[PDB]
């Protein structure tokens, strides 16, 4: 039934964990310890959640990571080993423990700085949009993919996280708050993630907020005619205007002796307009994973509701509905 609890202090604050799991140990500010589960041998990441129910909008983030990680069932994406609360009632719940695999390194890690061979670009992008396929078919849009979102272990097998200049990733729109954001926001990001590995530099590396968007057109060219009737406010769609021509650069002189197959996905992912940028189940389909590509384990998600998370509710519904969600857990198939 119930497992049996162990007490023990940490980071200013008293975990209550199942038996199974052992040494913790802080490896971050909720606050996260690294634990050895014994039931399973994995290496797992423990969250301790920091006040999830301190207010409505507390409660409704709490909530709705829960059900994400929930809902998150893929190779190339962190998803829920365990949930728990020492909690026997809802009277008495307050506190929310999330288990995953304990990762070691992300793709600063992984980087270093120093260029990665084709096959291993073509390898590590490959698990990247294979996540994002499956990501991008719940309707959930990431937002801020980037290198340090990007979990690794010491084969190359990668998974996507939720969790460095923080902005050098980010979709042009978002950053120009255009608000009805497409998924390939985050085929941008995946792009300026990929021309990383190849080049070993940071593609576009602004200083501030206005200077990243300076580095991305000197890249991709002014807006185009076909863009430019696109633009709601009149005001960017009259500044965008008083800009003068500069015609794309050829990608092919920007990644020097390059695969052209890298380069020509280089330049379906890198499209100002984002109705235009490449999908990820269209990027796998792309000549240059076919070493990886297969479109039959490269899964879908069941369809995810957006909409049922952003309800006005008071907090005592949010944690009745979180402390649902964490009876109703059961673990992942090992
Ligand atoms: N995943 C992990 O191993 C991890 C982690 O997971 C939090 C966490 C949960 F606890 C539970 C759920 Br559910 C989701 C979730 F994101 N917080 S820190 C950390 N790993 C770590 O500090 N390794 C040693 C330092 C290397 C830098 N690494 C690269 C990747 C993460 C930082
Ligand atoms: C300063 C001009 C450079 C920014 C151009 C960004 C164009 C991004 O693409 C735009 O994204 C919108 C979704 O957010 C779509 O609705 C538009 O149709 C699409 O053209």
């Amino acid at each position: 039934e119930r497992p049996t609890f162990y007490r023990q202090e940490l980071n200013k604050t008293i975990w209550e964990v199942p038996e199974r799991y052992q040494n913790l140990s802080p490896v971050g500010s909720g606050s996260v310890c690294a634990a050895f589960d014994t039931k399973t041998g994995l290496r797992v990441a423990v969250k301790k959640l920091s006040r999830p129910f301190q207010s409505i909008i507390h409660a409704k983030r709490t909530y709705r990571e829960l059900r994400l990680l929930k809902h998150m069932k893929h190779e190339n994406v962190i998803g829920l080993l365990d949930v728990f609360t020492p909690a026997r009632s809802l009277e008495e719940f307050n506190d929310v423990y999330l288990v995953t695999h304990l990762m070691g390194a992300d793709l600063n890690n992984i980087v270093k700085s120093q260029k990665l061979t084709d096959d291993h670009v073509q390898f590590l992008i490959y698990q990247i949009l294979r996540g994002l396929k499956y990501i991008h078919s719940a309707d959930i849009i990431h937002r801020d993919l980037k290198p340090s979102n990007l979990a690794v272990n010491e084969d190359s097998e990668l998974k996507i996280l939720d969790f460095v200049a923080t902005r050098w990733y980010r979709a042009p729109e978002i950053m120009l708050n255009w608000m009805h954001y497409n998924q390939t926001v985050d085929i941008w990001s995946v792009g300026c993630i990929m021309a990383e590995l190849l080049t070993g530099r940071t593609l576009f590396p602004g200083t501030d907020h206005i200077d990243q968007l300076k580095l991305i057109l000197r890249l991709v060219g002014t807006p185009g005619a076909e863009l430019l009737k696109k633009i709601s406010s009149e005001s960017a769609r009259n500044y965008i205007q008083s800009l003068t021509q500069m015609p794309k650069m050829n990608f092919a002189n920007v990644f020097i002796g390059a695969n052209p197959l890298a380069v020509d996905l280089l330049e379906k992912m890198l499209v100002l307009d984002s109705d235009k940028r490449i999908t990820a189940a269209q990027a796998l389909a792309h000549a240059y994973f076919a070493q990886y590509h297969d479109p039959d384990d490269e899964p879908v998600a069941d369809p995810y509701d957006q909409s049922l998370e952003s309800r006005d509710l008071l907090i005592d519904e949010w944690k009745s509905l979180t402390y649902d969600e964490v009876i109703s857990f059961v673990p992942p198939p090992l």
